[PDB]
């Protein structure tokens, strides 16, 4: 009778706090604009205006920015509590059963080995066999994948038992002997030692196979692919492939070494069609979504990542303690797992971890209505995907609504899961290829209301937010070992890339409609959560005011004057006010989330980079495509690079050349412009160093550029 | 050392040839922490590889062996293995000897086929005259 | 004898805090008096830099990764500090 998760608030110790300086804050930065508004510089007056325009811009980001992480809190899990109400033994399990997603759509890019590496972690999970099944989409029909996951299949009937037998951790062979931590720790089980060489060697051999399949899989023979049995891939056109659904694994799949059964392994392929648009992601994530219903039905539907792997095995069941429980199951609409990465760098040069972001704003927004949704790593309610209402303690619309597929309006209505009585298992592959067909969301609501939505390449938020909209809240949950674990980017490229398209998205979804200030308004969302919709949406929009506050320093050096008078009574008051407080919020910040200085730091560099060279063009293009229906994205950061540095040295020669007794000034100007440098010192690195990665061309355009506003200070 | 590892090259080589191990040095190329599994197609690769290191530590045993028991010069001079003196026992007095370990009838490989043609010279050095080292 | 945790390091904190905030405040108001006296300011800078260099550890060990710290143990050592700053008035 005991709650089986408990919602542990954070000590007010630690809290309080961090209210008195966000109040703090609050007072001395509604006073620092009146001084700088009564202090106007007569010699520099647009100059001025656009310090105070940048200063206005930065402290209605701060206070949008701080407002949704008032409350935090956290949650703990009892796995004990889970085992003695449902999980009882010697009785088959009450546990609901669960669909995992797995998306993939060129095997050339992205290696089979990591997506091999992915399935058998997921088919190797702590749950029961019967209650779990493993559905994986292929959006280039790929003949290479298909023998990939056939080989998978055969090499999990020999990994599965071992994990499960001597508690392999993790599950993901790859991961798992790479390792080089001591593997004999706690192992009790004293026929360990010469099953793990066995193992090692077969696994060795597995990676031998997948190497030659995809050696092999090179170049396009030019009567096609063709099959071992000796019929010709359906899927050679990547563009007039018709729907396949194969299923490796399940009940008369076969049995493992030790005689029992596996999780069913569905590989599905959907039918792509010539001038029609599939929508990519969300358009798989649908089929997927009806394939499921169809063929097992699942109650919720897990969304892993091909590049994503299970760290801990009790993740299933740590987010049945969630989503089971009949007070606060009623009521969630999905459960987010953090995402981890593993494989880079001690410093983390690249701040791929992103810490303030997955410990700090998680948390807050946890403490209102739940974390916003972020792709991988969610587990969600079948039952919200479908548009239903929360529950709080007509064949005509259905058809309009779903489809006209009889079978899965029908399995829409089993809410806790399962094949449906009336309907025989013996026609359930025909309807599952009638569902599959690229003619079934036309003249429906899919891609509207139900399941993913469609207009946007960063297509999470905006699905959480409909969520959201109708009632439903989320639950963020933190294991003390991580759920799931990814591979994160080792390039600046590719991080800015994926950054560009973040930011991209955001301002395609704050152009058209289902925006968080225009839609909405229906009394069931949250304002705090409204805000924290509104930062995320926005928050490109913040780097022009970075920018100019970035450029001002050359600009301003290079001519006389500076945004700041001479120090008097009230004049340097505010300005030590504000700086110390800004930095006395830092450590209650890093006290309260246990973040280090050196991550909070790197979040700050990444912040400014980022700030500019990804959100100025995200901008940019947002605004000229609404307006009129590669390498470049680094220039602006380099720009200002050597303008402030060419600036600031020749702006201090030339004070050498005056050499007045005037410190005010020189200290200013070189205080400042340091921190520009200093937020811009990663970039620096990454331009000049090892693992460059800078074309020529782009130094060309920079240094035109740098000409050009170096010939037009004069 | 020379013939040791002639004897040794009759199994190192072909697994070279077939695999297409980079690089050929044994030393160096067992010695990288690299992952070796990065192209391998061939299917009987991971079990020619765990006999092959298994091999190479016993040629290094015997190399070592060989080094150790060479460190001081019998009282009576080097012997080979035949029973016959060794012609360079002093430095600076041997006359020139020319051997070769492998060639067209020096043996076969594992694969059946031959090896490379290796020579061991030695020039005749005499007291009184330069020699000119390297040149 | 005349009588019949984590506080062991609470005393090199208190005077890491107390040399820290006593320079930082001197200097500054060295540059208030603007005098042309090198003589003490270099004598005083010179030294309590020594202090903090043979404490570097210490610091290292209190923030940083690894951190080992109590939230009582700051605390405490800023009470201390508070004692002792006022005590100089």
């Amino acid at each position: 009778r005991q709650p089986m998760s408990r919602v542990v608030p954070i000590p007010s110790s630690q809290l309080t706090p961090y209210r008195v300086v966000i109040i703090l804050r609050l007072i001395i930065l509604g006073f620092f604009l009146q001084y700088r508004v009564t202090h106007p510089v007569k010699d520099a007056y647009p100059l001025w205006l656009t310090s105070v325009i940048c200063e206005i811009w930065f402290a209605l980001s701060w206070l949008l920015d701080q407002f949704p992480k008032w409350s935090p809190i956290n949650r703990e899990t009892y796995l004990e509590r889970l085992a003695l109400r449902y999980d009882r033994e010697g009785e088959p399990s009450q546990l609901d059963p669960v669909d995992v997603f797995v998306s993939t759509v060129d095997p050339l890019k992205e290696p089979p080995l990591v997506t091999a590496n992915t399935v058998l972690s997921i088919l190797s999970v702590d749950y029961p066999v019967d209650k779990v099944s493993c559905y994986v989409s292929d959006d280039g029909s790929a003949m290479l994948t298909f023998e990939a996951l056939s080989e998978t299949a055969e090499f999990a009937k020999k990994w599965v038992p071992f994990c499960k037998k001597h508690n392999i951790e993790p599950r993901a062979p790859e991961f798992y002997f790479a390792q080089k931590i001591d593997y004999l720790k706690d192992k009790i089980q004293p026929s360990f030692v010469k099953e793990r060489r066995a193992m090692k060697r077969e696994y060795e051999e597995f990676k031998v196979r997948i190497n030659a399949l995809v050696a092999k899989a090179q170049k396009m023979p030019e009567e096609g692919w063709t099959m071992q049995d000796g019929t010709a891939w359906p899927g050679n056109n990547p563009r007039d492939h018709p729907g396949m659904i194969q299923v490796f694994l399940g009940h008369s799949g076969g049995l493992d070494t030790d005689g029992n059964e596996l999780p069913r392994l569905v590989y599905v392929s959907r039918e792509k069609r010539p001038g029609f648009q599939h929508h990519k992601k969300a358009g798989a994530m649908n089929a997927l979504i009806r394939v499921s219903a169809v063929l097992t039905n699942g109650a919720y539907l897990l969304n892993v990542d091909c590049d994503h792997y299970f760290n801990n095995s009790k993740a299933l069941k740590e987010a049945m303690c969630f989503m089971m429980d009949p007070v606060i199951g009623k009521k969630t609409c999905y459960v987010q797992f953090p995402q981890r990465f593993d494989g880079i760098d001690l410093h983390d040069r690249y701040a791929n971890r992103n810490i303030v972001f997955f410990d700090i704003n998680m948390k807050g927004q946890d403490g209102v209505q739940g974390p916003v949704y972020v792709g991988t790593g969610c587990c969600f309610n079948r039952q919200a995907l479908y548009g239903y209402d929360p529950v709080l303690t007509s064949q005509k619309s259905l058809e309009k609504r779903f489809g006209q597929s009889p079978v899965f309006i029908a399995a829409t209505f089993m809410e806790q899961g399962g094949i449906p009585p009336s309907t025989n298992p013996a026609t359930l592959l025909k309807e599952a290829i009638h569902v599959i067909s690229c003619g079934y969301e036309d003249k429906t609501e899919w891609g509207k209301e139900i399941g993913w939505i469609y207009g946007s390449v960063t297509e999470d938020i905006l699905t959480g937010f409909k969520m959201h909209a109708r009632g439903w809240i989320s639950i963020y949950c933190m294991p003390p070992r991580p759920a799931f674990k990814g591979s994160a980017p080792i390039n600046l490229s590719d991080r800015l890339n994926q950054v560009l398209r973040w930011a991209l998205g955001s301002i395609e979804i704050f152009l058209s409609r289902h925006c968080p200030l225009w839609y909405g308004y229906n009394g069931k969302l949250k304002p705090l959560m409204r805000l924290a919709y509104i930062n995320t949406i926005v928050y490109p929009f913040t780097s022009i005011p970075l920018i100019a506050y970035c450029t001002l320093p050359a600009f301003c050096l290079l001519t006389n004057k500076f945004i700041i008078p001479e120090i008097s009574n009230f004049a340097s008051m505010w300005f030590i006010l504000l700086f110390v407080s800004i930095f006395t919020t830092s450590i209650l910040e890093l006290r309260w989330s246990g973040v280090s200085i050196e991550d909070w730091w790197r979040n700050e560099q990444f912040w400014v980079i980022g700030g500019t060279s990804a959100h100025l063009f995200a901008v940019f293009q947002g605004l000229l495509k609404v307006l009129a229906g590669w390498t470049s994205l680094l220039i602006p950061p380099t720009t200002v690079l050597i303008v402030n540095l060419v600036g600031i040295v020749a702006g201090v020669s030339y004070a050498i050349n005056s050499g007045y007794q005037s410190w005010g000034p020189l200290f200013g100007k070189l205080f400042f412009a340091i921190w520009v440098i200093a937020h811009l010192y990663p970039f620096l690195k990454g331009l000049l160093g090892r693992q460059n990665r800078t074309p020529t061309i782009v130094i060309v355009w920079s240094v035109l550029l740098a000409s050009i506003f170096s010939l037009l200070w004069v």
